[PDB]
């Protein structure tokens, strides 16, 4: 509301400052609302690459930029 000046972008929900948010360019994500976009998984604090506008955790986004040219 007006204490919490923070906002999440999924579920676009105010984020209590009590629980664990992820801050992105300004906008901020649930620690779960940030799961993964191939595995739907919250990775929440760990080895992940940050996606432009998408999240994939490292055995996710390899398989993305990794030799694979069949895609659709
Ligand atoms: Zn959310
Ligand atoms: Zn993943």
């Amino acid at each position: 509301g007006s204490s919490g000046s923070s906002g999440c972008q999924e579920c676009k929900k105010t984020i209590m400052p009590g629980t664990r948010k992820m801050e992105y360019k300004g906008s901020s994500w649930h620690e779960t609302c940030f799961i993964c976009h191939r595995c739907q998984q919250p990775i929440g604090t760990k080895s992940f690459i940050p996606k432009d506008n998408q999240n994939f955790c490292v055995p996710c986004y390899e398989k993305q930029h990794a030799s694979g040219p069949s895609s659709g």
